């Protein structure tokens, strides 16, 4: 039977291995990835209406390529398009840490459920976290656990059967060059590839990120110009891409956090 396949995503130590525990029980197989020693972890279980392939991917603080293993492992199985939707996995104790990552994710628009984790470690640390304002601004669901006590995966599982693609709302405010040059290169890169998915690579590639240029094919070769252009107009366009995304989680978690 074709199942429905979700990405278990999260930073390190963020309680992925316990969500990922209390869903799939015994019913799990441990591999490891094709051509390396890192395990490859996946299991299974039901909702209401869906069989569900859960596959565990290594703890990572971003998609961004001396860079991990598992950030590169990680990154690969978010583009590869074999995932229907992706659980991300989100520690509420450190909110604006965990949301370099999300962003990455909704900017490259799979279909996405945060599970929003250790929501008793940022009670206790006096941080309460306004859920559908939050919600609003990621343009996909948030849902509450505490997933030692098991709190909130009839929700989680509710929400994997209502899940839908992302609002497609604004998220980073890139300068426009940098959003110009970055539709340059996705306008070049390989046909199949959806269009917001290239545009994200083009983004990666002018802030340095190597491994994206292998996804870019003959976008490659227009990146060396691309960047002289940036560089005669600011200072670091690479790091003006950064602050552009630190800017958005900051606002962001001043109006969600308290
Ligand atoms: N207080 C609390 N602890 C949690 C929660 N989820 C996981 N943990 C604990 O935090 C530690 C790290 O969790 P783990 O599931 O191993 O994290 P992983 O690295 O992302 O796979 C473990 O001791 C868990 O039992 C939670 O919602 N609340």
């Amino acid at each position: 039977m074709k199942k429905l396949t979700i990405g278990l995503i999260g930073n390190p130590n963020s309680g992925k291995t316990t969500l990922f525990n209390q869903l799939t029980g015994s019913r799990q197989r441990v591999g490891n990835w094709a051509g390396v020693t890192v395990e490859r972890k996946e299991g299974q279980f039901s909702t209401t209406d869906h069989q569900v392939t859960l596959v565990d991917l290594p703890g990572t603080y971003s998609l961004t390529t001396q860079t991990s293993l598992d950030e590169q492992i990680a990154c690969h199985y978010i583009l590869s398009g074999d995932a229907d939707l992706l659980i991300n996995v989100v520690d509420a104790s450190n909110l604006e840490r965990n949301l370099y990552l999300t962003l990455q994710l909704l900017e490259l628009g799979i279909p996405c459920i945060v599970a929003l984790n250790m929501l008793d470690i940022a009670e206790k640390q006096n941080i309460r976290i306004e859920i559908d304002a939050l919600s609003a601004r990621l343009g996909c669901p948030v849902i509450p656990l505490v997933s030692t006590r098991g709190r909130g995966i009839e929700a989680l599982k509710l929400a994997i059967d209502r899940y839908k693609a992302n609002e497609n709302v604004e998220l980073v405010h890139y300068a426009q060059p940098l959003l110009n040059e970055a539709d340059s290169l996705a306008k070049v890169m390989p046909s199949d590839i959806p269009l917001k998915q290239r545009r994200w690579l083009g983004l990666q590639m002018l802030e340095g990120d190597i491994y994206s240029r292998a996804y870019a094919g003959e976008a490659s070769q227009h990146l060396d110009a691309a960047l002289a252009r940036l560089r005669n107009e600011m200072d670091d366009p690479a790091l003006h891409i950064a602050d552009a995304r630190y800017q958005c989680i900051a606002a962001i978690c001043d109006v969600v956090s308290n």
